[PDB]
């Protein structure tokens, strides 16, 4: 349970970290916890691997960030204060009773060097724990494995979020629509994670290409928001655009909810062939709003 080292080297080129939160006593149900780590390297490194070291009962969901700017400097914190001050470029997503995105096999983080970031930052949410136990700390997190070895594919996060948008009081169905033009070199999307708060109903994420939309993926933001694998990966490409779809309902809210708080958010996890790769995308905008008209019926399908 608690208490390897922080760094293990493997090989010349290899080592593994290990993320581990420093013997926290959570009180209270549903409280997520937050700490960093540095890299230990200045220069480019890659993420190549990830392996859970949490615990059983206590841990419900584990979030790694990729980051420059931690919003602590304390051992440990509490990430309603904030993950990072910085964008916090996400990694890894665990959830208890969850299928864990696997990198695929040539497939790596750029981490550290001019780019890349310089910390992880590590949260972990308990269940209910609960009872007669605040005599117990618990030491959970992740173990990383880091290579300078560089990689043929280089992994990364497309985030689409609403800005918007208004939920008004009372509308069984609410949709906010997010999309871009993609104009890069390809990216190959593997896996798919949705963040909304109480009113999501159902995400989904499509590429849409000559009018033809393929699914990307989609899931009720109620569930546990792990990075949920894609069945077949799409290559998403030049001329392209990216197109997402939330359903709320403000069935029982009392007044108008704005995106007392709201977000849509689709993260799409990608690889690129690693000399014309990015770590980083973003669309918060709906450049092609006339085209949902089109969208499948089935993105209107709630996910009960
Ligand atoms: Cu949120």
């Amino acid at each position: 349970e608690c208490l390897i080292g922080p760094v293990t080297p493997l090989d010349a080129s290899d080592f593994a970290l290990d993320i581990r939160m420093p013997g926290v006593t959570p009180k209270e149900s549903d409280t997520y916890f937050c700490m960093s780590m540095r890299l230990p390297v200045d220069e480019e490194a890659f993420v190549i691997d990830f392996k859970p070291r949490a615990s059983m009962d206590t841990v419900h969901h584990m979030l790694l960030f990729g980051c420059n700017m931690p919003s602590s400097t304390g051992s440990y914190w509490f990430c309603d204060e904030g993950t990072c001050t910085d964008k916090a470029n996400i990694l890894y997503a665990w959830a208890r009773n969850a299928p864990p995105t696997r990198l695929p096999k040539g497939v790596g983080f750029r981490v550290g060097g001019e780019t890349g970031s310089k910390y992880f930052v590590l949260q972990v949410a308990y269940g209910d724990i609960s009872a007669f136990r605040d005599n117990h700390k618990d030491c959970s997190g992740v173990s990383v494995h880091l290579t300078r070895v560089p990689q043929p594919l280089i992994a990364g996060m497309y985030l689409m979020m609403s800005v918007d948008t208004v939920i008004p009081p009372g509308e069984k169905v609410v949709n906010a629509d997010i999309s871009c033009q993609y104009k890069m070199y390809p990216m190959h999307v593997f896996a798919y994670r949705v963040h909304t708060h109480h009113l999501g109903k159902v995400v989904s994420g499509y590429r849409v290409r000559n009018g033809q939309w393929t699914l990307i993926g989609r899931q009720n933001p109620q569930l546990p928001q792990a990075f949920y694998p894609v069945e077949h990966p799409v290559d998403v490409t030049f001329g392209d655009i990216l197109a997402a779809r939330c359903v709320f309902t403000g069935e029982g809210r009392t007044e108008a909810t704005h995106i007392s708080d709201e977000m849509c958010n689709l993260y799409i996890m990608y690889y690129m062939e690693a000399k014309y790769a990015l770590s980083f995308m973003t669309c918060t905008k709906n450049v092609a709003p006339d085209m949902f008209r089109t969208i499948p019926a089935e993105a209107n399908i709630p996910i009960p």
